[PDB]
């Protein structure tokens, strides 16, 4: 078992007051909160350990790199890739896809060619597919949408033939908790020779992810929303995809050689991915949440969660109006719209009784249109929230249903 | 007048030990050490003030946004740059540098043209280049050096001519600690209608720099080299020209609308050229370097600096067969090899005595070719080293030079 109290005294924002009130934050699926551990574990990095790590031969130096190599390793038993060289450390998700869809989609991607994404996917799984289909001239298809926030994998066979380059599906969406049957979905990609990139940026801190039971080409998320720093994300691709693939973002350390007349040559994956000074405060931090999130155990972190969330869900039924968007068994977020009410206006007053939930687009334009609505609010359960939170988000659209009603 | 003895105080790495003996570090041009005013900044933000920055709805991340945004205007303040807006937040000089050249090179850059750099400029500044000129099939053009370590600038007119689009000069040497005449190279590069980068990464630490007064059009530093966190970095870019320039990482943040049918919109500069989450953690760190810095006073710094520089060169005329590469005035590195002995031998004598230097050939290829030499140390006085840092490293080299001669 697990204890939420135990876990909340290690966050230290958590003390805080917002509008006068104890802060109820629920809006990790947009950033997490960090516990004293990460923070720490950054700061004595730069009080007794700072240096720069490109093998050099000073002690600080060496022992620095040796730190960035060990989390590199344990981040890739965090999500049991098979080699510690299949992961890239990149600035977070969305510089990860972009990374794949430069290098990899460039020269596997080519006119007539199509890649699939769906219709709940964030912006960041968006935006670099198009523009790639831009540049080579190829098709982007999408999985279209149940109304309970599933996609409707009837159309699947429609989607996909001979000339699919590849599929890019959330692990789990950020605005409706669905989770996509992804080992199925492979498995059909793979039947045609196309690859498959999972944005796990929502999932990586709800459950235990293993990459290779997956059997995903590409696998990103983001340090930050896994109780991590800012600035650091993880990019995992199988080795044999990875050897092949060209670089992108262009300088020191990721060269062998450089010459004014010879031309430059490239040094060996993942390196080759990694250019300038890389972010080794946030690389250190984020070695400190991994360690943080297993010592509590996923499995443990998952069954709390799950509670929290049939609690919460239990609970709204007693709101009046209350609209929620998307399946019973979501993870971490909860989309709702209250009445007519715009978004904006409920987010402020739940803000005012100090409780932070997310309100707009949520980065998932297409999905809002196809709800119909401009906005949605979204609360988020994470492993350090409480009964008692929920109440008070519960009572707080009461009291706005009743005020602006 | 400057106290280096009450700087020192700030810095907690200074105090540790190397081998059993105390460190000497000097090799802040790799990166430099922090003090704690900037670990406790980014630290205490984590623990007291974090959300995600997206002009969210609730009071954590309304004020994260704005503390966000202060630091980008305190910024501008330093390097006297015009407005706020003409700053972009990047990991560091490295991606600055690529961001120009895809996002303003692709279009500025045809076949035909060329571009200048110089031969002691670093990968960062080279290898963007050479792939820019491969993708447009324009010509790389370079500035050589004289012995020196100073441009050979009469052979600027067989390098300027009506089809030079873009000059991309270092400010100071990163090896030989040269600082180039930029005011005077900028004003001929306009002559021709062409544009000015700079690479400022080893310049903004030692003596005030104002991009109005050098009137380049791009401007690259990297925080972790002016005492702040790791993962962060500035590039200026002259408003008129940023407001032209189209995208280049794509995602959430950066675009203004996405659509499915209707495609993808962008928002405005520099926002347009920030995607996904910034480093937030790394971008209060690197507003506290700046007050850190502004505090004890650059023009102080730089004569503190110019002193410990003065003292250093003297001591070294004591060493047997030292050679030292680059001008008398140079700033900030000094640039070695002791007799026949291979520089990575005697980093690591010196390394075994608890004084960090830095081996190899310094992410500048090309100017280890131009001196015939595969590799060089280097030694950084930074403005927390002292004389007697200085005598460690001439009663060092000098044992060194007696054991192994
Ligand atoms: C499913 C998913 N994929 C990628 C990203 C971008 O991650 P990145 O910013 O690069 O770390 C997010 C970010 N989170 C958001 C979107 S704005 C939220 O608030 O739900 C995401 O949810
Ligand atoms: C002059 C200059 N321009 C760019 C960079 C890259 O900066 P970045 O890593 O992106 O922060 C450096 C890095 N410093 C080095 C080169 S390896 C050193 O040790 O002298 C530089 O000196
Ligand atoms: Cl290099
Ligand atoms: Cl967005």
């Amino acid at each position: 078992i697990f204890s939420v109290d135990k876990v909340r005294a290690d966050f230290p924002v958590l003390s805080r007051e917002v509008n006068g009130l104890p802060l109820a934050y629920l809006d990790s699926a947009a950033s997490a909160q960090k516990p004293s551990q990460v923070i720490d574990a950054e700061a004595e990095f730069y009080r007794h350990g700072y240096a720069a790590v490109h093998r050099g031969i000073h002690t600080l130096s060496a022992q620095a790199t040796e730190k960035m190599e060990n989390v590199r390793k344990r981040a890739s038993l965090f999500i049991n890739a098979r080699s510690a060289e299949e992961l890239v450390f990149v600035r977070g998700t969305t510089e990860g896809i972009n990374l794949v869809a430069n290098s990899w989609g460039n020269s596997n991607v080519r006119a007539g060619d199509n890649i699939i994404i769906s219709q709940m996917e964030a912006h960041a799984n968006i935006v670099p597919w198009q523009m790639l289909c831009a540049r080579v001239g190829a098709e982007l298809r999408v999985i279209p949408l149940n109304p309970d926030g599933t996609l409707q994998l009837e159309t699947l066979p429609t989607l996909f033939d001979e000339k699919t380059r590849l599929l890019a599906i959330t692990h789990v969406s950020n605005v409706l908790g669905t989770e996509n049957p992804l080992a199925e979905m492979i498995t059909l990609a793979h039947q045609h020779g196309a690859k498959v990139l999972v944005d796990g940026a929502q999932a990586v801190m709800h459950h235990p992810v293993d990459v290779q039971a997956l059997d995903c080409d590409f696998y990103v998320f983001s340090g930050h929303k896994l109780y991590g720093p800012t600035g650091i994300g993880i990019l995992y691709v199988k080795e044999a995809l990875l050897q092949e693939m060209p670089p992108w973002e262009g300088g020191g350390s990721m060269i062998a050689t450089v010459s004014l007349s010879e031309g430059t040559t490239w040094t060996k994956a993942p390196w080759r991915f990694e250019a300038g000074t890389p972010n080794t405060g946030g690389i250190i931090g984020l070695g400190a949440a991994l360690e943080y999130v297993s010592a509590l155990g996923l499995n443990n972190i998952a069954e709390y969660e799950q509670n929290l969330m049939h609690y919460a869900l239990s609970q709204l039924e007693s709101v009046p109006d209350l609209t929620l968007y998307g399946p019973q068994n979501r993870l971490g977020v909860i989309a709702f719209n209250l009445g007519k009410h715009h978004a904006y206006d409920v987010g402020s007053f739940l803000d005012n009784y100090g409780i932070a939930v997310r309100t707009g687009h949520h980065c998932a334009m297409p999905l809002m249109a196809y709800y119909n609505v401009p906005a949605m609010c979204r609360a988020s359960l994470a492993m350090y929230n409480t009964h008692e939170e929920v109440d008070r988000l519960v009572t707080g659209l009461q009291r706005i249903h009743r005020l602006l009603g």
